[PDB]
C-alpha cells in the first residue's frame, strides 16, 4: 500500500492511522472474497447470514478506509464515529466467520483479517 | 426507485424503511454532484471542507442504502449503527452546504436533500 | 432524484444523462435486494450465479452514476468507457435475473430495471 | 493483502490476477489520498481535473477490486471488459497525475501507483 508515503506528502500534514486504512481495504477485499467463497460451497445455505456479514463488512470497510484516507488534517470529521460503526462491523463479521471457521478455512483467515481490523480500527478512534 | 417493490417480493419480509433507502441513494447522488460543482466553481479554494464533506456524505449514504436494502429480515445487522453515522454525516454535511447556500444553489439543492436524509435515516433507527 | 436539479446548477453545465444517472442507482439498489432476496430463498443453490451478477451491477452502476454525476462539462472523461461497461453489465444481469423471473418475483423486477438501465446507459453513450 | 490465501480456499479454485487485486486495492487508496492532498494544496484551482480524475479512479479501482475477488472460477463475467475500462481509466489518471509530479510529491507517487495499476490491469486480461 501506499497509504504511509501519501499521508507524509499531504500539504496538511500517525501509526494507528496509517495502520487503520491498510487494514480496512485488506479487510473489505478478504471479505468480498469471503462472501463469493461462501457462495460457491456446497453447503451455501448454512451461510447466509455469513455472506450477508461479509457484504456490510466490505462495504463499510471501503467507506472507513476511504473517509480515513481524506483524514490527514485537523478539520471536522466524521472519521472517529466511521471508524467506532467499522470496528462495530468489523466484530460482528468476526464472529460469524469464526463460527465457520473450523469447516472452512477462507472463514478462518477472513476472522482473523476482521478481529484485526476491529482492533486496528479502534485504536485509531484514540 | 423500487425499493419498496423488491422489499414486498422478499422471502423474509416498512414505510420508514423505504423512505431511508429512497433517500439515500438520492443523497449520495446529490453530495457526489455537489462536490464535483464545487471543484469547478471560481471559488473552489472557499469550497474545500465542503467539498471533502460531500466525498464523505456520497460514501457513506451509498453504503447505507446499500446495507439498508440488506435489511429486510429479522437477522443480527449493523443496521441501526450505520443509520446513525450516516445520519451524523447528513447533519454535518448539510451544515456545510447550507454555510455556501446563499452563493451557490447546488448548496442550497444539496443542504435540503442532506436534512431530508438525516430525518429519514434518524427515523429509520425507531 | 436531484440529478436534473444538480445539473442545471453545476458552474460547467442533457436528458439522456439525467435518465442514465436516474436509473443507474435504481438498479444499483435494486440489484442489491435481489442480491439478498436471493440469498433468502429456500432454492439458494440455484441462484448463486444470479447473487454473483446482482454483486457486480450493483458494484458498477454505483460507480457508473457516480462517474455520471461528475459528467456535466465538456472535460475528458472516461464517462462513456464506463457507461459502455456498464450497459454490458446490466444486459448480462438482466439476462440471469430474467432466467429466474418466473419463480422468483424479485428477479422479474429486477430483469426489467436491468433492462431499463442497460438502454439508458447505451443511449447516454450516443 | 489476504487475496492470495483467499483465492487458494475458495471452492471454485493466477498470478496476475492476485497482483490485479492487490493493484486495485492500493490504487484505490492512493487516488482518493492524491484527491485529497490536491484539495488541500494553495493551488487547488490548478488541479480541478487532476481531483476529478482520482475520484473516478478511486471509484473505478474499488468498483474493479471488488470484482476480480469474485473472478475466482470459470463462471461468465464482466472481468475482462471491467479490467479493461479500470486500465483505460489508470492511464487517464496517470497522465493527469504525471503531469503535476514535478511540482507536487502526492502526484508523483499516485502516477507511479495508477501506471503500475494499468499494467496489472492490462496483463490479468490475457
Ligand atoms: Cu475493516
Ligand atoms: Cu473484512
Ligand atoms: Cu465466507
Ligand atoms: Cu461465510
Ligand atoms: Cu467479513
Ligand atoms: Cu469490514
Ligand atoms: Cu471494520
Ligand atoms: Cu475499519
Ligand atoms: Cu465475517
Ligand atoms: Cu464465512
Ligand atoms: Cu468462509
Ligand atoms: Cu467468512
Ligand atoms: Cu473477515
Ligand atoms: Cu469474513
Ligand atoms: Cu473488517
Ligand atoms: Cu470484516
Ligand atoms: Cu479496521
Ligand atoms: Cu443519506
Ligand atoms: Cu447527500
Ligand atoms: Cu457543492
Ligand atoms: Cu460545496
Ligand atoms: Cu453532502
Ligand atoms: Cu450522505
Ligand atoms: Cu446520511
Ligand atoms: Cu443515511
Ligand atoms: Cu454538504
Ligand atoms: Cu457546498
Ligand atoms: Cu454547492
Ligand atoms: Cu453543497
Ligand atoms: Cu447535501
Ligand atoms: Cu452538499
Ligand atoms: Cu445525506
Ligand atoms: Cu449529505
Ligand atoms: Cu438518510
Ligand atoms: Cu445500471
Ligand atoms: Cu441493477
Ligand atoms: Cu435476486
Ligand atoms: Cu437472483
Ligand atoms: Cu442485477
Ligand atoms: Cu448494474
Ligand atoms: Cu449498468
Ligand atoms: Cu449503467
Ligand atoms: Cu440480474
Ligand atoms: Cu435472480
Ligand atoms: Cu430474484
Ligand atoms: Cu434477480
Ligand atoms: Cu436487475
Ligand atoms: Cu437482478
Ligand atoms: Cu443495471
Ligand atoms: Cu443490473
Ligand atoms: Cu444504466
Ligand atoms: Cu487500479
Ligand atoms: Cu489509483
Ligand atoms: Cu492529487
Ligand atoms: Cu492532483
Ligand atoms: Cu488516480
Ligand atoms: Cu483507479
Ligand atoms: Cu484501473
Ligand atoms: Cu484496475
Ligand atoms: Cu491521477
Ligand atoms: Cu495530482
Ligand atoms: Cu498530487
Ligand atoms: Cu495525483
Ligand atoms: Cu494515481
Ligand atoms: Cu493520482
Ligand atoms: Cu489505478
Ligand atoms: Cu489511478
Ligand atoms: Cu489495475
Ligand atoms: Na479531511
Ligand atoms: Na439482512
Ligand atoms: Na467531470
Ligand atoms: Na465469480
Amino acid at each position: 500500500m501506499h497509504v504511509e508515503a501519501m499521508i507524509s506528502k499531504h500539504p496538511q500534514a500517525d501509526r494507528s492511522l496509517v495502520q487503520c486504512v491498510e487494514m480496512c481495504f485488506d479487510c473489505a477485499q478478504t471479505c468480498a472474497a469471503c462472501a463469493d467463497a461462501c457462495l460457491g460451497e456446497d453447503k451455501v445455505a448454512d451461510l447466509r447470514h455469513c455472506i450477508r456479514l461479509n457484504l456490510d463488512c466490505a462495504e463499510i470497510c471501503v467507506a472507513a478506509g476511504s473517509i480515513a484516507s481524506r483524514a490527514a488534517g485537523t478539520e471536522e470529521s466524521i472519521l472517529r464515529t466511521m471508524l467506532q460503526t467499522c470496528a462495530e462491523m468489523c466484530r460482528m463479521c468476526e464472529e460469524e466467520c469464526r463460527r465457520h471457521a473450523g469447516n472452512h478455512e477462507h472463514c478462518r483467515i477472513c476472522a482473523d483479517v476482521c478481529k484485526e481490523c476491529e482492533t486496528a480500527c479502534r485504536s485509531a478512534t484514540g
